[PDB]
């Protein structure tokens, strides 16, 4: 039940007016898709395939640990969790408080924009402050940008400094692109959600 | 069909006004959601890539075995099965009882806010016990709150003390960091709804 | 399809008053619930990393086999689903027989308490047959009530007595006591449902 | 989309009064039950840990093949596969035929119980003509009625006579019993509908 | 998806009278029933245990690829691709038009007989022209009509002629017969529907 | 939710009179079973059995990346992700502003065929756009139009010039053929509606 249930109540009757309202749900749908791809494709190789130059036990393991603390599709998994947390949780807090006001005083629209049309705008605040949480350890927890084909480990258990190979570190680079880029993208479109909601206050 | 049934009777129609009554439900939500990233993706290599240096045969199984008893992920699994546990218990004590009492004197609402408010404030007891019954042995059980790169595992058939490496005991850790977390979190919106029926009786 | 059109059918309109007509199976959900997660998880593990230290050929898989016959996540499958049979074969039974009689007498109640709710009975004699069946075997098949960390196999083409060493013999007994433990529980209330039948006649 | 959809056409409206109605379909499900837990289980390693004591290049493949031409969960397999097939071309030509010529000669019963209580009696005799033509290769094609441990190999390019041992062949045939004996249980009730359009004509 | 949907526009409301209508689409559903069961299960094992008895490491490698360039369960997969197009094709060619020129002349079946009895003519010549295509290149591509127990194989960087193995080469010759046998009796009704449009015109 | 779901708003009510409408949409099926039988079959090999004729540890990991950046199945994929982006925006930009419009104006087709027939057209210029961009790059990137069964490869930490070998590379092509052969066909159905709508404006 992944994706197709986000969108019964995440891609709501009739919020807003600025063509930014889809265009940012269609990408991240295309940004699941791309991750529903990478991950059970390209990372299964990343411990497996990553190999050290060095017949000393203890270090690949900790070759690999030392330098991919949270593997990058489980960030890229973690990104879509969490900024998909405020997507889902506002539709929640409308399809909850909507259904309850209706049939509570109909046997016996102020606070619709009011209570929804708040936390909504909290919501897209929210939502660009995660895709900008990670976006920057995206950044700053991997060494620059992108991979390199190998490493030079001095995990512990290593005989002084050995060298570590990785698994296709383009392919895996090309997508951190992609899942990089469009993390940027996902964020302007958020910002202009947010600046929008700044301009008429 | 794991998540989208166990809302249409446990999202149910119109209990409580707390604003932490959907907040708790979004996060047993996010909370599998965590979890079916975890398990299937970093825990595979949890015996495999686990090495111990020595050549003795018995040693290495039983040096995981004396050391990850109940892994990790079937704990967190247990977790969200025990604490899922009184949400669909309940959830089941009302589609049933509700339906029963009604189809019942039509041909021939003190019991229901008797019955199940009732059975529900033992629920939140319940839920509020299993969080915290195993956010209890997941600290206890395994030595401190995180996992080391390497252990010192003195399993009967390995010669003497020998050593032997865990395969991304930080990204291990990340997620017992969030799991164990959101594990608080979802014990305190359980504890606020527990203190809410202790306020007003 | 597996679980949510079972209870389609098994958790019916309206067949008594006891409060384990739920209770059961709740737990019954609960149970493969537990078993779908020890499975595909805890069980491939078994023959991999089952190790005899020797190096004569026939032995490892003679010790696997003379050791471990019908392997625990696949009894606990077996008790699943011959304990499940009764409940859906019942639920077969009424669905059909109640559809029959109800379109051939309309064109052209003594009878739905008296086929269905004695077929019903005899439908929990045999859920307590199979739970106790099992459960039995589980017990009686297995030496003792849990794994040893290594067995001593005697299989045949073995040098003499070998050692061999299982894989988390521990996780492995964890997930025989639950299932174990529950497959009591579920009799408790299978014979208090045939207890019922019997009180009341 | 196995199993729940078979039945929509496979368990009809209103076709017979025997009580072997339903059993036989109960069975057919139970069937590909106990089979959807054998196969992915106990048969991945039939290949894998399939070992032969011979350092001959060729010998292990050729001692499979020679000794598993059609590995039992395939045969298992087909035959739920054509055993199903009068049950699914059956409640085909019924939808079909029954859709026709009622919305035919609408606009502008003798052959009801004509047209497809006739095709439905040759379909019995087909269901136990499959039922037994496997039933019957699975007990000789296969060495007898079960497997032994270790299995001597003539296979060609193997040095004269060498052993070789198969995995698990006891929870192997533990699951060769069950499916072969609701293969002569399945065969009864199938006869028994047989017998009775022999009775009355 | 996969099954279910392409008969809900290819199980159509009432096309022709002839019997062998719904019988090649019951094959159609049995041929992928088949094929279902042999790729994950069968074919795995084409390329790891394809043993070739050299050290020369080109070799095994180029021995599979010369000699297994389209795998059979990609064939047989194709063959269902293609031969599944026409069906599907003629599906949304009905259901496209059908629906078209009735919504839009209902407020501003001479040719619901022409243009679509027409394509389906074309179609019908089209599925045996794919069911025939493929049936030639799995009788000409691949070395008679079955696979060897073992094959010399002169794959480029071999040391002169060397052996290789298959795996359950007879297993994977059974199901090269069925679907080969059911590709030919595909073939008949798909021409006999090509015939009973040739003989009325 | 694969598949089904982006037809029911991707193949809409009724949008253009050119044959062409449903062709490309049945081959954009079609060309994602073709990948999704290819992906998970062929591709899993790639780096597995690509074998480097050298005992120099980087090499083979550097030789499959220098030499397979981003690996065919995941180009095929993320062709078939952009070309998929126009389809499902378009539907989407319509399934919001046509019910946006008349649910707002009902209460309190000039630009119906002027938003939406526009940034259709335009749509139909990004489809080729992407389809022409990666057909491009899977021409350019991939040396030559296949490729060989083994390479020499550079690679750096490898002495000197070494060998390696990929698996099935005929296989891989084959593969590599249609999908290009269907990636150039979806070109012109895709440029001859930029035609349709260059023609009559």
């Amino acid at each position: 039940d992944w994706g197709t249930l986000q969108t019964i109540l995440g891609g709501v009757n009739k919020h807003s007016t600025s063509i930014g309202k889809i265009w940012l749900t269609v990408l991240f749908i295309f940004r699941i898709m791309i991750l529903v791809v990478a991950a059970k494709e390209v990372w299964g190789d990343e411990q497996a395939d990553f190999v050290c130059n060095t017949l000393q036990p203890g270090c690949k393991n900790v070759c690999y640990d030392h330098y991919f603390p949270i593997s990058h599709i489980r960030l890229w998994a973690l990104q879509l969790i969490f900024v998909s947390t405020p997507a889902l949780l506002v539709a929640m807090h409308v399809a909850y408080r909507r259904h309850e006001k209706k049939r509570k005083f109909i046997k016996g629209k102020v606070r619709i924009e009011g209570s929804l049309w708040w936390t909504y705008t909290s919501s897209i605040f929210f939502r660009v402050i995660f895709e900008a949480a990670f976006m920057y350890v995206f950044y700053v927890m991997y060494d620059g940008f992108s991979m390199q084909r190998l490493v030079k480990c001095n995990a512990w258990p290593c005989p002084n400094t050995v060298d570590c190979f990785v698994s296709r570190p383009t392919e895996k680079t090309v997508f951190t692109v992609f899942m990089i880029a469009v993390s940027g993208i996902c964020i302007l479109l958020n910002v202009t959600e947010l600046c929008y909601l700044l301009i008429r206050y």
